[PDB]
């Protein structure tokens, strides 16, 4: 039986309220014991061990967080035969990413959370758990890049986001599909990503204290040029636009972050727009502007490529093509 | 025949550099359905689309119900889930009011702007389209304003009710009806516009790890009416954001609590207080929705119970 | 505190092995919402679900109308669209009538039945829910029973109304509902089956590349009384089946056009003459819905015309 | 410019109506001269050469045309840079699978059809056409196995399938996603497809007259056993049951099949539902009665796969294996 290490940050898989039936609960809150001694089933499975590193809801995760679960996955690497990280589900399509780009542990990294809090009514937390030791514990998990297991379904920490508020069925790897379904504890694998990831990334976070600053600004009909304005007279190394349909911008804001670009600031284009590519070569000229196209990855998820992108250089053509490999 | 009234706005379908009468010439069957008549109202790509051009929209159509059957819309695609909430809020009309855009402009090999506007005429020449509220048609599909968005950067099938789905299809011609919008809309919404030549301002912050506060800070300092937050899940706030609209909401602007997630609602009894806050929670509309309901109640109310039961009725 | 009534039949959601008042005792929350009384009708996969079940089901709903204020139906998942759509036509009772399974039995690990059972009182308790026709509740969504259908083979949310939408969606106890559906149900149909103790015959055939007419064939040998034809793409059939089915046609059976592809109405006025076949197409009803309608219509009518307005209607 | 064959079998594609504005059409009724003389941008991209196959509508296609096509494909491989196939939208998945299974040339094929025929407003058979020349055009296309082009969407011949009977976005891989998205006449692949296919299969049709007989049959409430006693009683080699939820029999099926199976008849469970595997360890005992479980192959793919199975074997076990590999 292998050896499988669950890294503890909080969410609603940790998360309580006084009913079974009523849904208000706070996150967070439970530990790291509690949650395996929940799944007895675990035994059948893998000797687990469990860390607790935050308390957190996933709402509140942040760029040291996400330095500690890189270095601790990198650190420990040897002593375990994979890791499953709980977490909220919040901005877990985040963390997934990050660490997607920043490990460099060939063991699986598989990250997991809940809809429903431990005390609920069918709650999924329990199977939700189980599925991900059941994955972290899979040889053919390896060399997957970081994954994702929710509702009997694994997936890549690329492509996966969270698609409806409340559902136990919210992740999706919606514009590649999954890489594998899972079924009475086996997994049939019919897919793997083909951008590069873990290993292959030049992104080495070892010896970083912080990461560059980057916000995200939202575009829609009368947006003001306000956020931006900020984010540019803070200094901010970077801003991702959530553009409107195919990574527009609404002229205000075009007309402020093309001058930010200007200055030095980095500028990806991405899109508020839930599924597909913000492109290049559509309606806004990114090398007259020097911008990025975010490709596939959505404002929050360039918001991760380019704060790792901003580790390595400040050109933009430099920028586009990491954006392009990764 | 019916007489349909084209109103041009602009977009992809007009690429927005050809004019209204260029558009109907495209489509000589047109005649075949509806005495068509075009007017130009402006020529923008969407992403530019302001509350001027919506106040010009809701008064035009609101002020010549009377001398159409039926009115069309032509617009871009980016924001045109926003003008058609906007206008299923404010338009007084009993008549079906249809927007449509196209995703390839008319050039392009399998253009869809012409057999999309077909289709908008259709929907806006059919007696059972009256009373649905305004809706957008697309790929084959007629879709309520409330509920409808883009979904996907470049498909022509993006347009999608997510969360509540069509109200008809549209085969050869005809549409089958099978729902209709519950919330309340049209001549059943207080909201008036027909005075007005500006509309509360309104700004929308995103959540995401690590998020600043700057941007929400900007448009309290700004005095903006009020601020919607595309919030993490269930319409959560990273803490530094949480800090500054709390204090906001106690402070004279109204705050309301959407979600970045793509479909389903942010609700109350879940992570927030709302209540403890004087947030409103904006249930299925994203966060541009939100900020359209959110602009019209301002011109209601500030005051927040009043503003969620806005947001519960409409 | 409403009076409801579970009727079971079986299913993984209790597995369909456990009785009735072991899955009411396993959700004791039940008593904060309803008084629940349960009574076994039969208890099978539903796999092996049958007309002598459905028929059972439509006589008791109609007779016990008026000594409940709501009733709920477990039930397996496999067939259940096909028993939800049967009393969508069949149940004269004006009181909500709601299905629910569970795609995991109760002693696996997040067993999804207990909250599953929870959300379908709280939706038969609720007085919003009546005059919406027969619903399901599975995966806290509220499904009309004409549209439903099951999608994923595993998923616990596998249950899906896939061409029209939810009709709304449960969160802590209260449902917002946004639609209704509009096709004719329950007591608007002409349906009545209180008399009735079988059903005529209806079969369905797969079409697909190089396909068997044995099948259609041996159906009409036994002197059926309808044949469904699961199509390709809009409707089509491969030329055997199609040979055969126009024969049929022709011969007293009544022959209806759906659809394997699993959205979408099959259509008139596409490949198929149907009215110089003798056809009936389906709409949006899939094969096994398509099935359910076709002999309730047989009971009416022979009449293809006649079977054709029912399809445009129910 | 690369060489590029288009082989022609008929279709919607090539279909026309009296009215731009009416759905009334006919099928298969143009030639392939004229499909590529109306895209006359495929000049652009290709050296076209076309070839009329068939011209038939795909609900009438049937193993002597698959049969021509992967003889014709595989005999021609050397003379031509790809082969693009114009085929109806009904029968497409099944035609991309038996192709995906034995085709043995290494160079792109794809398929494609249209919703709409050329005559309609807004037909979108030349933008399909040119796409499909785009991806067939693209080195990075080779080695991904027989692929689907609709709608801007590069698919896999195994998962792809026909969602909606209008729809011009109808074609999906619904279990694991899209190879890669199209814009711009540009392909960014980040998936390939991990079941084995063309010469990583064992099948070979060159020599083949004609395939195993494999029927179908449907399962519902109050199912007739009467379809699966006739192709029982008919000699059919195999019977793919289109099962209830995850791939369940209606008893007298069952039963019908499960004495066939002993007697020596093929045997395959599959689903009428339109996502996810059919599973074994379930509620069906597999094993005990000699079926085998189909996986995501949906009732039509996995007749596809167990015609081509029967002839290798007429083991249970082995085809169960072969279920388990392509
Ligand atoms: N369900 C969840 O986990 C949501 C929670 N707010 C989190 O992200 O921590
Ligand atoms: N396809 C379109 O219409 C996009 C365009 N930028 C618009 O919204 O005006
Ligand atoms: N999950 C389930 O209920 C499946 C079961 N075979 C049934 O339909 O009865
Ligand atoms: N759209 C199409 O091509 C449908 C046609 N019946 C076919 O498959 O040939």
């Amino acid at each position: 039986l292998p050896n499988i290490t669950i890294l503890a940050t909080g969410g609603t898989i940790a998360g309580g309220g006084d009913s079974a039936t009523k849904s208000n609960y706070t996150v967070g809150k439970v530990g790291v014991e509690n949650l395996v001694n929940a799944v007895p089933q675990l035994k059948d499975i893998a000797n687990v061990k469990g860390e607790q590193v935050v308390n957190i809801g996933s709402q509140d995760m942040n760029d040291n967080v996400w330095l500690t679960l890189a270095k601790k996955i990198n650190t420990d690497c040897d002593k375990t035969d994979g890791f499953v990280i709980t977490h909220g589900v919040d901005t877990m399509e985040e963390t997934a990413y990050f660490l997607d780009l920043t490990v460099k542990c060939d063991k699986p990294v598989v990250m997991v959370g809940a809809m429903r809090p431990s005390t609920s009514m069918s709650a999924d937390g329990p199977f939700n758990l189980y599925n991900a030791v059941v994955t972290a514990a899979d040889k053919a998990s390896a060399n997957r890049g970081v994954l994702v297991v929710m509702n009997d379904t694994v997936l890549d920490g690329r492509d996966v986001t969270t698609t409806n508020t409340t559902d136990v069925a919210t992740f999706k790897s919606v514009n590649y599909g999954p890489l594998g379904y899972i079924h009475n504890g086996k997994i049939d694998y019919q897919r793997t990503p083909a951008r590069k990831h873990t290993s292959d990334t030049p992104f080495d976070v070892s010896k970083l204290n912080e990461l560059p600053k980057v916000g995200i600004v939202y575009n829609y009909a009368n947006a003001s040029d306000l956020p931006a304005k900020a984010l540019v007279d803070a200094g901010y190394d970077g801003i991702v636009s959530a553009g409107v349909g195919n990574g527009n911008l609404y002229k205000s804001v075009f007309d402020t972050l093309a001058t930010a670009a200007k200055t030095g600031t980095a500028v990806v284009r991405s899109s508020r727009v839930p599924t597909g590519a913000t492109t290049q070569d559509a309606e806004v000229d990114d090398a007259k502007y020097g911008f990025v196209a975010s490709g596939t990855l959505n404002p929050q998820k360039a918001r991760v490529l380019l704060q790792l992108a901003l580790t390595q250089t400040k050109d933009p053509q430099q920028i586009q093509q990491i954006f392009n490999q990764y």
